[PDB]
């Protein structure tokens, strides 16, 4: 029904958080910019990376927030706000805690979880978790205690090529999530295996 006109990918800046954990959505907007051939353009204006496609008649863009991840929800309200792009039409991919590495899942509201790029998403956008999620699983590492090293670690080789894995079948999907058929995207993707 609803067209997606943004697609952002969450990550924290700079070499040190860098093929983190915490920015498996980063990744995921990189790697579909590559293959859609999309340009990522440092723009202060929107506090991050910004990229633009025609999809259907429609411009489409692609946002890596380069605010820490806490303040991502910046960039997304500038950018959204600026083209008055409805929460909606916005597709969030991150990393998520609660499946493995190989894991792609969608998912449309819900709280943030103690993820702090989507909690400030959500206060930023006046309080509307309406949008859409990209959950990318990373894992978990079995106690509260040890999340936060979790995430801004670097994955061994095996959890790193499995991320890999379910960003390409996220990719795969990607007409489905473009037109706004979150039905048929599940679908497909809920039944793919790493
Ligand atoms: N439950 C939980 N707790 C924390 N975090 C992230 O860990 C990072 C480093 O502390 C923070 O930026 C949270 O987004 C997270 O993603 N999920």
């Amino acid at each position: 029904m609803t067209a997606v006109q943004l697609i952002v990918g969450l990550g924290n800046p700079g070499p040190e958080y860098d093929q983190t954990r915490h920015n498996a959505g980063a990744l995921f907007v990189e790697r579909l910019a590559h293959a859609q051939g999309v340009s990522l353009v440092a723009d202060r204006k929107y506090f991050g990376l910004v990229g633009k496609f025609s999809h259907q008649g429609k411009d489409v863009r692609l946002l890596i927030p380069t605010t820490y991840m806490n303040r991502s929800g910046q960039s997304v309200a500038a950018l959204a706000g600026f083209f008055r792009i409805a929460p909606d039409a916005i597709l969030v991919a991150h990393d998520e805690l609660d499946m493995p590495p190989g894991v792609a899942k969608l998912k449309t509201g819900g709280g943030h979880g103690g993820h702090n790029g989507l909690r400030d998403i959500i206060a930023q956008l006046g309080n509307q978790n309406s949008f859409h999620r990209l959950r990318l699983g990373i894992g978990h590492p079995g106690h509260s205690s040890l999340v936060s090293g979790y995430v801004l670690g670097r994955a061994p080789r095996s959890e790193q090529e499995l991320l890999d894995t379910s960003i390409d079948f996220a990719l795969g999907v990607l007409p489905e999530m473009l037109a706004g058929d979150w039905t048929r995207a599940m679908q497909k993707l809920h039944s793919q295996k790493a």
